[PDB]
């Protein structure tokens, strides 16, 4: 029981935490039904409005006031924004020259400049370029400060998931905030925007900004707003607070609008309607900046600009219907939209039968707008799977589309697709003494925020997503000096000790400077315990595994001229053992012979053997991989087609591929005893994905090979699946489809890291930093 009986005289928006039985005076309050009886009368006034008028100059302070235009109003700290501009003659923030800010310009008392986070909902990225002329405060961050083109939002592309990822640098499936909407079969409990529910703690996990701060003695300001406080108060609650006594003061703050997203939703992202909120957004910039002014704070605080993800054209007539495509549409409950999870009506439903919805919903019809996946089966990039509040059953909707159960507008926008889908990217800016000054930034994903929010309050950060060092590029100062993991595993370099003779393996074949050539980077290291060999070989080298029979990478490098040549029909079966490796640590072409499902195939491809000598190599049992027929199609294609097409296309490659083992879909290479399928009758565990690494120079003007500055990398993570049923146009040749495949499953070198327990790179002419943006890049393909 609160005693709302109390007064929030002299309390408003208090930063204190106050419990039961006393009342509150803060934003939680009006959400909590905890406020004190005159809250709503203290603490919210409206009168007179939020702008001082001439006539208002040198007023005798009126307390009923929304703000101040008295001549006390500054060091009472409570004049409207544009006070000085009115009365005193000076200028807004927005029409004063852009000047660099090489240090803090901060008052007495302030020890750190102070961060003020300003999030904005639904601001896609394109938006910025209306420019000045309708955004002239945010233009004036953007232009002078450090801003990149876009941030990447993670999926799906809500407020929910985005917002609390930027707070924490976790994945959704990490911090548990899954969706809008979500239910946890656990807690039997459905959690909404809408409703008390979502302010229950157990939905909530790692641990955001805000008690990272708290924790680490930071104070911080509130990450929550009421909606029933409109926008010019909550600014002026925070220039209020960054005038209190210094110890009080918060050091972090942070403002959050609806807008430009509830404008998105109803007239869509290109509609004429769109200028009025979004000069809104920026007269509310201007507020700020103008009282960061007034406060001789303006040249002190680090702002960051930020959206949680972009907007699409979205119309009611651009909706799939399940009733379509099931008999049986009222039996299941679809989270819907510009996403779908499925799952029984009523929880365990035992009739409910997940394969027969899948294959009612796989390619039914030529233009389907969306794409059915079990979770696992999701791109690896989304990292959507590890959480029990994800629905094994997931839709994939096509931008512009909405999936709904059945057919039982007012809108023309809306968001939620997949993280890569341009529509949906979002803004960042930094602006202030510690970001760069008139500097350009490349696209970066918001997972790495937190990070640099903790280096700009100087905090710990807790464990994340993020990886730290990557945005350095973005400082003045404060940056992360990251420091090498060390390699835990050295690897054995086997000569010959068996012969031919030693070996029943079923196989048959009927016919330096290789490290300089073709590990151009370093060996990857292994970062965990386990037992393998290096290999070389004239076209290629390998850390072959003695443990999971086959290589854990293996590196090669294609010049732009280089050839393509044929298998010989005489060797299309060719296997031959390794006499590096003992006969116990090889696989047996016995159990591929005797498998009638699984078949094999080479890491490195025999297609791009130097000469018909070299091509016997690439038959070496210890090259050898398991690979479905299906998967097959597309490894070929990519082995005797892409590869040289990527070459020729930047002047040379440098290629690494290998096998991954993520059988409990949680982003992380399996132990041994997480892997659960095996080739028949055999050992031999089966990859649940194959990676590649592609990288060659940026200057394309220069071979990879002989590569003076930075690198261009790009990369792939393709599941291993015994069909190509996620690819509606497989009966057709492959170069009508695998490409269109592996773009989907495009990958940052980090999460290949992440799933191999390898770290790439290592040996470079660039800084650590540089190669940590490196390894965070992805390819979007848009
Ligand atoms: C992205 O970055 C995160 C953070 O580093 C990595 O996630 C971590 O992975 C490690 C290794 O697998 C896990 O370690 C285990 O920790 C548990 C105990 O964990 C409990 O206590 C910790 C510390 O207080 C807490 O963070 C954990 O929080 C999880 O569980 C909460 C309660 O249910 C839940 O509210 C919260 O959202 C989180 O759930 C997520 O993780 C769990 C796995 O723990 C998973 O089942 C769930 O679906 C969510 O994904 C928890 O209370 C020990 O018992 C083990 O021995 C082991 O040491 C970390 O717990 C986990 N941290 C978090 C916060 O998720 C990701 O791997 C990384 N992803 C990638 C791809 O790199
Ligand atoms: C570093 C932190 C980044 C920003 C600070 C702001 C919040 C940090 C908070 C994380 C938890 C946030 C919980 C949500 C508060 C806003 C809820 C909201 O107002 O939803 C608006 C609604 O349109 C979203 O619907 P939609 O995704 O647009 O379909
Ligand atoms: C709820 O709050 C009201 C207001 O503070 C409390 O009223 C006071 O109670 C004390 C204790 O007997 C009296 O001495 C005061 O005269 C009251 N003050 C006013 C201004 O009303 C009330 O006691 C609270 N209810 C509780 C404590 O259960
Ligand atoms: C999958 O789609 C088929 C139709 O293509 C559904 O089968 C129909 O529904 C009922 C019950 O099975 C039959 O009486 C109809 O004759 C079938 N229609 C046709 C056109 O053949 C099947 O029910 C769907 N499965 C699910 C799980 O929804
Ligand atoms: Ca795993
Ligand atoms: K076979
Ligand atoms: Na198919
Ligand atoms: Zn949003
Ligand atoms: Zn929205």
């Amino acid at each position: 029981w609160t005693n709302t009986s109390g007064s929030c005289k002299g309390r408003c928006f208090e930063l204190q935490e106050v419990g039961p039985p006393d009342c509150r005076c803060d934003n939680l309050c009006k959400s909590y039904s905890s406020c004190c009886h005159d809250f709503d009368e203290l603490c919210l006034k409206t009168a007179r409005g939020w702008e001082c008028t001439k006539d208002r100059c040198g007023e005798v302070r009126n307390e009923e006031n929304a703000c101040h235009c008295s001549e006390d109003c500054l060091s009472r700290g409570d004049c409207c924004t544009n006070y000085q501009v009115v009365c005193k003659g000076e200028s807004h923030w927005v029409d004063d020259d852009c000047e660099e800010i090489r240090v803090p310009e901060c008052p007495a008392g302030f020890v750190r400049p102070p961060l003020i986070i300003f999030s904005v909902d639904g601001f896609r990225a394109s938006y910025m370029k209306k420019g000045s002329k309708v955004m002239p405060n945010i233009e004036k961050l953007r232009s002078c400060g450090t801003h990149a083109p876009y941030m990447r939002p993670v999926y799906p592309t809500k407020t929910f998931p985005n917002l609390y990822t930027l707070a924490t640098g976790l994945y959704p499936e990490s911090h548990g905030i899954v969706g809008n909407s979500m239910y946890d079969p656990v807690f039997d409990a459905t959690f909404h925007l809408r409703g008390r529910e979502k302010f229950n703690h157990r939905w909530w996990g790692g641990q955001p900004l805000w008690i990272t701060a708290t924790k680490q003695g930071v104070r911080a300001g509130t990450f929550f707003w009421s909606v029933s406080i409109p926008h010019e108060r909550r600014i002026l609650t925070i220039l209020q607070w960054l005038s209190l006594p210094d110890n009080e003061r918060p050091s972090v703050y942070a403002f959050y609008s609806e807008q430009p997203d509830f404008s998105g939703h109803k007239y869509g992202p290109f509609g004429p309607e769109m200028t009025n909120p979004l000069r809104e957004i920026d007269k509310t910039v201007g507020q700020l900046m103008d009282g960061l002014k007034q406060l001789k704070l303006h040249r002190c605080v680090n702002v960051i600009f930020v959206g949680d993800h972009g907007m699409e054209d979205v119309t009611c007539d651009r909706t799939e219907f399940l009733s379509n495509y099931l008999t049986n549409v009222d039996d299941i409950t679809l989270v819907p939209g510009t996403l779908g999870r499925i799952r029984p009506k009523i929880p365990n439903n035992l009739k409910y039968d997940p394969k027969a919805i899948i294959a009612n919903l796989t390619c039914k019809k030529p233009d389907q707008h969306f794409k059915p996946y079990m979770k696992q089966h999701l791109p690896k990039r989304l990292h959507y799977a590890n959480n029990r509040r994800i629905e094994d059953l997931h839709l994939l909707v096509e931008r512009r589309w909405h999936v709904a159960r059945k057919p039982l507008c007012f809108f023309q926008g809306d968001h939620g697709f997949d993280n890569k889908v341009n529509s949906m990217q979002t803004v960042f800016v930094g602006y202030g003494p510690t970001f760069k000054y008139r500097t350009k930034v490349p696209p970066f994903e918001n997972i790495e925020l937190y990070n640099v929010m903790c280096d700009l309050l100087g905090l710990k950060p807790a464990p994340n997503n993020g990886t730290h060092g990557s945005l350095n590029h973005l400082l003045r100062t404060n940056t992360f000096r990251p420091t090498l993991p060390e390699e835990v595993s050295r690897p054995n370099y086997p000569g010959i000790m068996y012969l031919q003779s030693d070996f029943d393996l079923g196989c048959t074949c009927d016919d330096g400077s290789t490290e300089e050539r073709h590990l151009l980077y370093g060996r990857p290291a292994v970062l965990y315990r386990t037992s393998y060999d290096i290999l070389y070989h004239t076209d290629f080298e390998s850390g072959y595994s003695e443990i999971f029979l086959m290589p854990l990478w293996t590196s090669y490098t294609i010049s732009k001229q280089a050839e393509v040549s044929s298998i010989p029909e005489h060797l299309t079966n060719c296997v031959r053992p390794d006499v590096r490796v003992s006969p116990g640590f090889s696989q047996n072409c016995l159990a591929y012979k005797n498998d009638k499902q699984m078949s094999y195939g080479f890491l490195f491809p025999p297609y791009l053997s130097s000469s018909p000598e070299a091509k016997y190599d690439a038959f070496l049992v210890t090259n050898m991989v398991p690979m479905y027929p299906a998967f097959k199609r597309v490894w070929t294609y990519f082995q005797r087609v892409l590869v040289k097409k990527y070459a020729s296309e930047r002047n040379g490659v440098n290629v690494i591929s290998g096998p991954i083992f993520d059988y409990n879909y949680n982003g992380l290479r399996d132990i041994e005893d997480e892997i659960k399928q095996y080739v028949e009758g055999s050992s031999i565990p089966v990859p649940t994905h194959y990676y590649s690494i592609i990288t060659s120079c940026l200057d394309f003007t220069q071979p990879a090979d002989k590569c003076d500055g930075p690198l261009s990398v790009s990369s792939f993570i393709l599941p291993h699946r015994p069909d190509n049923d996620e690819s509606c146009n497989s009966s057709e040749d492959e170069s009508k489809w695998v490409e269109e495949l592996m773009k989907m499953h495009t990958a940052r070198v980090r999460d290949i890291e992440h799933l191999t327990g390898l770290d790439f790179y290592r040996k470079t002419s660039r800084s650590y930093s540089e190669i940590l943006t490196l390894k965070t890049y992805l390819h979007t393909y848009e």
